[PDB]
């Protein structure tokens, strides 16, 4: 009962902080929604990038790899500026220490991201500039080594994750439950942030009971990808370290670096 109401409030709080939506982004990538326009090569990208409109910019005098490179860093920014809005609209978590409040969002966002990333992907690419261009994965991998290592994983991650089925209701739910893991390392009150999480799991539980009834072992599948997440995640950190040392002539957005550094 209480459940209910809670789950549908966390997703309210997910449809207002995030702009694309699964339910959109798969109603676009089939097809009331035109076509997005293909990225597949540098002449399209430029071509997208002065026919589009995206939410930003970016510094100039860059090869393709390492602009493409800051075009995601500028976006995953945003994202986290998203996360962190979402995680105040959860009961209780503006009950926590300051430490863990952003303990929690330092080691979670990503993980967040990453989940939410899949909703906006397919095998063959994803959608940018808010569904209205599509970059496809060959042009992906066609960029510079080490730029184009980064996304294969995450292509993997979204490919198996998709396969669930979730819808954004579930996602909203899995997205508090990754934020408020009781396992981040210095965590203060660990105990106080596992009440928060217990509450979110069992909205979550009950709520993919009445819609995926017959999907029975759906919820510890969930539980389980977010193992996978925070692999995902680990990987992601060190590729970016390795750009860092490797690539003198790019560099990581400052919230980033704070990001990646720590874990
Ligand atoms: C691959 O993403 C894009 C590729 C081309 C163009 Cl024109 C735009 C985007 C974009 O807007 N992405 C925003 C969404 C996004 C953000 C971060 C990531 S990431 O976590 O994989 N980090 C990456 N950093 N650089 C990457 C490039 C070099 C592939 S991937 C993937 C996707
Ligand atoms: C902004 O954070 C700080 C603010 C004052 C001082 Cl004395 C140090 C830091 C710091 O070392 N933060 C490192 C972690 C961090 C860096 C940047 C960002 S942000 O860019 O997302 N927010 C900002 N807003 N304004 C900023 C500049 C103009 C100070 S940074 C978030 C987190």
């Amino acid at each position: 009962a209480d459940l209910k109401a809670f789950s549908k409030h966390i997703y309210n709080a997910y449809l207002k902080n995030f702009n694309m939506t699964k339910k959109k982004a798969r109603s676009i990538l089939t097809g009331s929604h035109t076509a997005p326009f293909v990225i597949h090569d540098i002449e399209t990208l430029w071509q997208a990038e002065k026919g589009l409109v995206w939410k930003q910019g970016l510094p100039p005098y860059k090869e393709i790899s390492v602009h493409v490179f800051y075009r995601c860093q500028c976006t995953t920014v945003e994202t986290v500026r998203e996360l962190t809005e979402f995680a105040k609209s959860i009961p209780s978590f503006s009950s926590l220490f300051l430490n863990d409040q952003v303990t929690l969002l330092k080691y979670g966002v990503h993980e967040a991201i990453f989940a939410m990333l899949a909703s906006i992907v397919n095998k063959d690419g994803l959608l940018v500039a808010n569904g209205s261009g599509f970059v496809t994965r060959e042009f992906l991998r066609s960029l510079r080594k080490p730029f184009s290592d980064i996304i294969e994983p995450k292509f993997e991650f979204a490919v198996k994750f998709n396969a669930l089925e979730l819808d954004d209701s579930d996602l909203a739910l899995f997205i508090a439950a990754i934020i408020l893991c009781g396992d981040r390392p210095g965590l203060m009150n660990v105990p106080r942030v596992e009440a928060i999480q217990d509450t979110i799991l069992r909205a979550l539980e009950f709520h993919l009971q009445a819609n995926h009834p017959d999907a029975q072992y759906l919820f510890p599948k969930l539980l389980q990808k977010m193992a996978d997440l925070r692999q995902l995640v680990t990987e992601h950190a060190q590729m970016m370290q390795r750009i860092k040392k490797t690539e003198t002539e790019t560099s990581l957005h400052p919230l980033l670096q704070e990001i990646y550094k720590d874990m």
